[PDB]
């Protein structure tokens, strides 16, 4: 057997972890190992809003050429304290219905999800939605956040880390947990990177993994970019690429 | 390393979109595609319509013409249980029983809350219940894996089986969402391997764009169509890399 | 595309299910099957009877013994904390802490709830917390990977030790459940990979055709016997499959 | 202080320990007595044979006729669910639902388990609930309380009524203790006081000395006799103590 | 106006060295001796220092014997030695098929139906509960019988072999003393008898230091009960009777 | 014989359902009825919002200010410990250690397991053995009463308050019945009477006919009106003639 996604176009969605612009990116490593062509539009804090733009960004200068998507974002939108929201909003319904009888209308619930940049469902909504329109026939794939511990870049850039409950009232894992339930809400597969990773600078002894011990246990180093790589390698084998 | 299903004989239980007949030779089926890759033998038995309560059905017939020799058996049913409102029900009954038991002093009869499944196919998850029982008597010793139900949206045939798209409830206030979870809870409760195919095949048909993957826009966004089928069968080959077939 | 632990030195962390001696040579053990099919080069430190709080000890005597050549480890812990009825407990205590923060403007103190991992052995999650702890202090850089407890039925060890099967709770009122589902909530908790052995391996000794994979359908439906090992161990192979030993 | 209960009306429902009809004037039932010692004035709608799904007929005739003069009401029912083996059920049914919630952010639709209670005459518990929720529903405002039935014996009437003691689970597997327990359990599950009359009236036939309280030892070890049921008044006279009529 | 329905009825006090007149001589009074003063309740006391559940028979017994004629009411207050003897807990009843005659609107015809048995023995406590309430029934078929749950305990050291541990600690056969309580609350449903949950109502735990004003010896025997324990034990005793009738 | 609460003097210890505070003048609380019938003067110190872990704060302000005066104590609370979804924990943990014991032969070392009560506010539990620790310390001389709390139904307070009806778990899935079955266990495991009020009160706002008991039907179907009130101070006249206070 060979891995499905050798020799494939892959375009990488996500936030400063991706961003080409110290450090050598996963998605670098993946090309050395894999030869994996890189398409990048990950982009420095980031957040889950900026999924359907990059997206499109995507579309229009490689779209033709794309075999697959990976999304690795959320981190920025636990940061800045984006409400989680709701998936749907429900209410009853008149609808045509047949199960042996004459069809007739009958009253069921109906949800609409919610499309709104306001809250972190609906930004998962908003993105995915955008996705399967854009990339309809193609394998995308979303990853989990992954741990975080403290950051901080100047009097106006001060992360806690994840032991704290961000400024709406909620700790890391709804983000992480949003988008593994988005897996069965949309019909997409979720790789929980933020487990499988094993990395968790919470632990000062995996601090190896991150940048700089004294002001940055947020972003992984190379060290741990390449952990992240060859974790990712194994955990698409369980994926195709063509179909 | 090779494909652990690779040239083995597999069962195929579940419903019209596992039925050789589904719109005759206008759909392949993803079992179809898995023989000319992986040579694997398919033993069908999915029927259009069937629902959890057909399992043991054919489950036995299974056993009866191929028991001695099929290798593994892959399960896919569950959608026409939503569409018919088969009410979810509950995995267990408690009471409160006297057993054997000790840990330090002699042995004797405790009281200790008891579970015991509830065996009806009156329910989904008794259905599951049942199902997964006949499965495991009739074969203790095969990779048995439960594959979720995929997204579904509107399905019309007829003024007699009209079936509304899953953003509505059904008949016995559920969305197809019970079903789908059901199956991923009997993982643990039962002993069982499941794979999400729901989510990992990333076929929605709530997404117009994907109904590239569907029979017809018009009047069936439910059974897949052999595009559809072929994105379920390379989804189902990677997916089955994790599970060996011989022990 | 070669397996990732094909090779590879793997520390075994456990209870009788590892142990070397279960039954001494009437079972061969998953992880003598591993090292014949992958070359896998085994240190084993499960012992019988033991539960998640011996993790750090077993942890530590492997780092003593084998810490500069251990590639990979494997905990496969937890159903005797069950049958020893540890209180699940909570993975962590909370409380409004005053932190420096800044998102724009200049950094102030500001009111946010913080929690603290509950580090005691009195708890089941407490253990988990401190094990998982130590796993990672130890051997920060290595592949470490959870297996959840296998389903189980009853066993009649003697006049002090009989053990109910898994339809009872336990002695502080829980099902075995728990204990299989703390170990998967640790994956994500603590950034571990965990391999839901529980519902994989397809073994549920509470179906009595599948107690072909246990040791004694009188008296021991807990332990496996080699047939059960050897399913496990070819199950293990294959779902290694998806993580990396060599980073 | 003066006892609560005197020159109260209060309306008993029951069955033949309660009908008057009881062995005619051959037995002088407890509410007979407290309307002689404290000037109570019953409304009975015991009848012999009833049992609780006739909770809520009881209670609508007792509205009907004596709505605004009633000043409390006592239940004292179950023994014949015992001996027609009606199954004991279930309390509630459970699900995931959404409901509106806030604790310190804005408030929002959340996930969270739902009990919805039994209502149906098919179970011991769900007459429970079908009669306490109607109880309420027509007295909001009055004195309720429930009494467990007594200890039983054998009792023989005919060749086509022959009831086995106690010691005998009846025909759906459950000894009287279950029926004597659920009403205790309904205490708090529906908020309502309960004299647990099983234990203390201090009577039990199936010690033949206290047979003095019953009927017939012959045939009867069933309907308490005069004698037993003065003890009865007398015991709930002191129990009643304990609870007010005006508020 | 409720008279209270103990007043000035004799009553039987069958159990152990707490209810004992000899429990360190006249240095305590007695609950029972409270009770006689304040509701003129003649006691028939047979509680003896050391005796357990297996003692009710022969205390009953005694009873009947010396003051049968004359007795209204017993108050069994026993088992918090069965715990410190570490007599194992047991099992109520024993089971198996029987067959039975019975009908349901339809001629008799036998059936098979699970039958329980109570255990008889004094090898146990359940069956030590099971023999003394048969016999206390047996033997005063008509008059108010009440049990009593043990009072919570500490520390006691009576001599270099008689060392009983708090109740924090589990006894020799593996039991804490919420076993021995409990077994008697369960009782009442089991054998159709009331039960007043002392060990609750009494408001006294010498686990908690401050409350061993109502036991003996602080440094010694924080088993048995002070006067000033025995006052608060008897005063609780009388509004708990309270709701129990005693001339029927 | 007069009721042994009369003329005392009492500290109430609880919640909003207490605090003379609640809706002020629009409600007249319990106490305040027994102050008028019972001659009892009341010592409040139940605060709105307040939960088990503000037990022992209340204690000691009531020894402070008047300990010397006080006769009795009440504490009504656990409600708040329901709705801020604090988890319930554990009573004891448990260790095998060396005592000294005796039974007849020379004294010695023996292992015996021992418990030790969990004394931590991060659980139920502990802060009812916490509370009720400080509670006999402070006032070990004595008579101190808990009453379980009440049925409850939806309240909502505005947008970051909103408490959804007993039907619902809280927010670590647990129904009110925990918080009110701990308190009972309470009872044996620390030697204290338990009113069990969340019964005997016969108020359940989950009949929507007992809402005559509630303040508006409309957005607080938790905190009882003054006719509610009255009839738990009713019920709690009654239930006090079963416990002397001076004695």
């Amino acid at each position: 057997i060979q891995h499905p996604w050798q020799g494939k176009k892959v375009g990488y969605i996500g936030d400063s972890i991706t961003d080409p612009n110290n450090i050598k990116k996963y998605w670098d490593f993946l090309k050395e190992w894999l030869g994996i062509t890189p398409f990048v539009y990950g982009i420095s804090g980031r957040q889950w809003d900026d999924v359907p733009r990059q997206a499109e960004k995507l579309k229009k200068e490689h779209g033709g050429e794309v075999d697959a998507i990976l999304v690795f974002m959320g981190t920025n939108d636990y940061n800045s304290s984006v409400p989680i929201g709701e998936w749907f909003t429900e209410q009853e319904e008149q609808v045509l219905s047949a199960h042996g009888e004459m069809k007739k209308m009958v009253t069921r619930k109906k949800r609409t999800p919610v499309m709104t940049q306001d809250t972190y469902r609906g930004r998962i909504n908003i993105g995915i939605t955008q996705l399967k329109k854009l990339f309809p026939d193609k394998q995308i794939v979303l990853l989990t956040p992954l741990h975080r511990s403290l950051a901080n870049f100047g009097d106006k850039n001060v992360q806690p880390d994840e032991s704290y409950q961000n400024g709406c009232g909620e700790y890391i894992d709804a983000y992480v947990q949003a988008i593994k339930e988005a897996g069965n809400i949309w019909g997409i597969p979720v790789i929980d990177f933020n487990a499988v990773t094993g990395m968790n600078p919470m632990v000062e002894e995996q601090l190896i993994y991150f940048y700089d011990a004294g002001y940055d246990r947020l972003h992984p180093d190379t060290k741990g970019q390449e952990r992240m790589a060859r974790t990712l390698m194994y955990q698409l084998l369980a994926l195709p690429v063509a179909f």
